[PDB]
């Protein structure tokens, strides 16, 4: 089997480990976070808006018991200091939000795992993977890779339809967000000093930067600098809508060849959909982006279109999916 | 004074009371709704979302007593029934939701109103009126007359700006919203048979239609058709924002063109900031619309543009504020 | 198999609809609502905070088909309208929250139902059961039935236990309670008339009255009388706690025999635990009550002692699971 | 003017500042945080659930000016460091979180202050003051000072009334409390190791432990240990309610003598009402305590009684103008 640790016991963290659990070959040995073992355990057991854990959780003094199965567990805010050469570590799952940097990642390395996958964008000189977009690219001798955002891979598969079938000239991306860990509570000083980031989460809309909006020129080159677009966070603990308005090379455009080009491209990453759901309908799901065609615009003014199309996201589960088949694929390769 | 009577002791019935308090001049006499006494002035009284009312409110028979004004109150769901000729009502502020066609709203005038003004988009041969927009085209000879939508409201003067300036190919709108009544409470069957509108409001971002999207043609007759998009209803209950993507005639605009054209035309409908506010900041406003410039946007792909930008509007003050403004103009004619 | 109709497919009418596919014997052949069958099965599908439906769906003219078995469909107001009788009806479930009382009830039987079980505490000359409590005062000979309310069945087995046990003097009753269907979503007039289910849902803590507090009375005569308290509603979509202060007759009670006594008592009703759980942790339950240790206390100045225990209960799940049992046992009679 | 330094710029620390504008004779002159000018002048401006500041704020760079006053304001963690000496301060209002000690608090005099007032309760030799309950127990020796809690300061009002007119015996306390920012956004490791403020805040009724339970019993010595309770914890982001039930010396009490003796007891740090209000109606009200007098209940079985009260209070404002009373007192005197 391959033997994976968990850097950062987070939101990501703890639903990669869930996720794993059904999956097949890879067995997560050990988690690394900053808190003691009977807390790790609960926030595993239970879960806000993911639910209970099925299986059986009994902590220990190495860590904690799953199913029977052991799990490590550390307490070590510095990487490089992690026994990963020890407990023979293939590849870490970097969840921390502190390590998004190709150059920090390199730590578990030295450490002793032989692979590392961050889940978020990360800048330096890696590959930026979303499932079944752009995996392709992986040869097996990447070092460190970044699994993009949530928003990146609710995106990538509707862009790359819309660019092969159409050409893609331009779009401007919103995305109706889900708050996250990095907000606040209430009003209050915030440590990146984002003055929207410090407010009440559950108690605004919020408006917000995205990485997407760009991470997007690394998974798709040939749209590079064809998008930008930002975030409106909003009083939901989990569950997006990525929203894209778009100037295409076709012009003459039916509602109806978007959504059969869309439904055409579905596979495991990519879902279609006609039924008029709400976000709390795609909370849990697995599919790193599902089109939803009810949504769909075109806006035709004599000779000229613009076209309107929305994809919705499991910002956690949805993205966690698409990272585990991404450890999966790059485990595969060596 | 001018004698105004509202029909819907809504949301926006009750703010259009309280906005009323503060301007001059106009007269709230009567009100209609479907409950009792107790009710209306305990609504009066507290807001959820905009707080206590300042003034003294006390019940009597009649209705109810603000600042020792007595304010009669009524209990009859059709219209027409209203003593609206007993008590010379000049204007019928109409916020029930249930009369926004110009020949329903009939019934006031049948009833003894002199005008009623819908607050809402509402079908048939009237104008519809967005406050600093275009409330000139009012003579004075009208007899119903529509105050759009709230999201009307805070788009129009944002896609003036851009018409007049750059010249307005076509655009799409996507507002992110506050829930409204009009939403169930938990999952539940809907009135009008909206399969989003019947869900949880407060735990759901939920698509749903605007009429914005098109009353804007009504406002601003020479980008009719010009324009489209749709909501996003959110788990904040007051407080929202208006999002627009453009194709615009000029080509090379700048962020610092767009941003000086909109604060070029600010006035008391049509507010400007460059503070990164957030939704609960505007709560309360009276301005119809807020632009936010630290949210625009310009998208060059060699010689072609896509610019968006982004106006904020409390979905309940602004447009009170707005189809109050409306309301003194019209009286004045 | 015993033939059942829903009357009101809301949140109780759904879920018992799904809590009875899990259960062997029953058949839901009909349901009665107020709207179009695609609203019906779209409502059936996808639900906010219970999940989606994990079978298949479909309109069709009848009604709508659920894993291939057709459920036939109504949309009409009058209870003794319906075609019971043509269906040959055994058991109404009665969800609607307009026919609380034995006469009105009477109605689904004029209609051709055998039987009709409220899902609420109802008026009159009626049995009031909680399951497992006292659904063994049912005879079979009952015609029309209450299944008391959701904090009637979160309290009654913890009652019994305290008043078997230690005697009960009295008591007051605290219940923190997700918002209902019956609270408006902005500040507005209310049906009933009342000020504070008027007030914007989740934005407020609401006070106000409890069926429990008196439906109790009913369900354990012994203690008529003994109980009172209320509600306050706050903003959560589901899940609630009852807290319970109460005087006893023996003194010189330890925290640690109240709770031992509790999971001494414990079944498929009434659940114990010792976890730091909160409310989203109960949701989805089958438990009609889950007693939580970590909760109780007792107050001891000198010769006299005051007591507090809590229990967790899914105002939807929990009920509705009380309510499919109370219908299975009630239709083994019949 | 009384020179006033507020160390902590968040929730209390703000509105303590917005207060004193109301307030003759208060002057802040200073103020300390850990983050940048713009962002304090930014979240004085801007308060999602109290409002905008209605004043003129621009950032400078001793701080920040308001209405044509400056502030000078610190980034400085380690509060012996301040130039609380060379600014001339006399009260130094310690709103941290970080000092709620007496010795710890000593570290403001060190720096040059002449009195601190904590924010919340503290350990060590110090007096805990709820205005208009127990400030006449200030002499003006005193050099660091309590301000006690929210809920001590919702409570000990109305447990003076009930001891003074019908003797407390003993009761139990819940208060149904808004979210705090020692809460977590999503499910994450908590700093404190609190497994139940880990939870997603504004998704949860989360049970948690209450200062006020006993900072009672230092603020009414007469009925210390007579009284404990706790808190829940629910998704509203201001304004709460403490529930008593108790029993008192007094039997044959009716809830007709109870609220009078409430009404009689009234000021402007104990309001008293009978209109059926929620939440949200006392958000940013200046009553420490506001007594509902719909909600007292007397429960009477043979000889014995129990009897239940509840105050409303906003825990930001309520306990805002009762610090700064308590503030304008303690200055007066020295
Ligand atoms: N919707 C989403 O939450 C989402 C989706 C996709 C990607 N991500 C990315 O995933 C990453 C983690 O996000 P999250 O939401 O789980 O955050 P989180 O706060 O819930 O989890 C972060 C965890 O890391 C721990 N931690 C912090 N410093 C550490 C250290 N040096 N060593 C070990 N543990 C440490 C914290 O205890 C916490 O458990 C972020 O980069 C985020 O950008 C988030
Ligand atoms: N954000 C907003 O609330 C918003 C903004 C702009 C415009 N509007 C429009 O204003 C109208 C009402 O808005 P609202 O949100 O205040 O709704 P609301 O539910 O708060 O108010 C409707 C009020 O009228 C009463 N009523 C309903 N039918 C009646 C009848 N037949 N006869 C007498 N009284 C009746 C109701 O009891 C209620 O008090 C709608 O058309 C809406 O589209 C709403
Ligand atoms: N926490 C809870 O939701 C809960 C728990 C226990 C008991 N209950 C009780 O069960 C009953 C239903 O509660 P709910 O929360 O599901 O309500 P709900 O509003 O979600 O559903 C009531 C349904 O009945 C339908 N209906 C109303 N009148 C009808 C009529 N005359 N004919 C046919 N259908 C009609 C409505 O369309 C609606 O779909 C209520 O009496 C309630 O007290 C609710
Ligand atoms: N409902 C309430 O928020 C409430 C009510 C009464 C009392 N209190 C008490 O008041 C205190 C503050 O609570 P709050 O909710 O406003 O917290 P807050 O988090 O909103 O404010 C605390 C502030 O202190 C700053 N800070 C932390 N360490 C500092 C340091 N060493 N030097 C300078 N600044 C520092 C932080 O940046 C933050 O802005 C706590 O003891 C709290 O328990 C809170």
């Amino acid at each position: 089997a391959v033997k994976v640790a968990i850097n950062g016991f987070g939101r990501i963290g703890r639903l990669a480990f869930r996720r794993i659990q059904e999956v097949e070959g890879l067995e997560v040995v050990a988690v690394n976070d900053l808190t003691d073992d009977d807390m790790l355990a609960h926030l595993l057991k239970y879960d806000t808006m993911q639910g209970r854990f099925t299986g059986e959780v009994e902590v220990v003094d190495g860590g904690f018991r799953v199913n029977g199965k052991e799990v490590k567990s550390f307490s070590e805010p510095d990487a490089s200091k992690l026994p990963w050469k020890d407990l023979n570590i293939d590849v870490v799952l970097e969840c921390t939000g502190f390590y998004t940097d190709k150059d920090k990642a390199q730590a578990h390395i030295e450490a002793g795992a032989k692979k590392v996958l961050i889940s978020a964008p990360a800048t330096g000189d890696l590959k930026t993977i979303v499932f079944n977009t752009n995996h392709q690219e992986l040869d097996g001798s990447e070092t460190v890779v970044s699994g993009a955002s949530s928003t990146t891979n609710s995106l990538a598969p509707v862009a790359k339809v819309l660019n092969d079938d159409f050409g893609l000239v331009e779009g401007l991306m919103t995305t109706i967000n889900a708050y996250t860990g990095d907000q606040n509570t209430q009003d209050a000083p915030h440590r990146k000093g984002d003055k929207r980031r410090a407010r009440a989460a559950a108690e605004n809309i919020i408006p917000n930067s995205t990485g997407a909006a760009k991470a997007i020129g690394k998974v798709i080159p040939e749209i590079d600098g064809k998008l930008d677009g930002g975030a409106q966070r909003v009083p939901v603990a989990t569950g997006s809508l990525t929203e894209l308005t778009v100037v295409l090379e076709k012009q003459d455009v039916t509602v109806e060849q978007v959504n059969e080009a869309m439904k055409n491209a579905s596979n495991e990453s990519f879902g279609y959909t006609e039924d008029e759901i709400v976000s709390s309908d795609v909370v849990g799901m697995t599919y790193g982006s599902l089109f939803d065609a009810t949504q769909t615009r075109v806006m035709s003014v004599g000779d000229r279109q613009l076209v309107k199309v929305a994809a919705w996201y499991d910002n956690e589960m949805s993205y966690t999916a698409q990272l585990v088949r991404t450890l999966a694929y790059l485990a595969e390769l060596s």
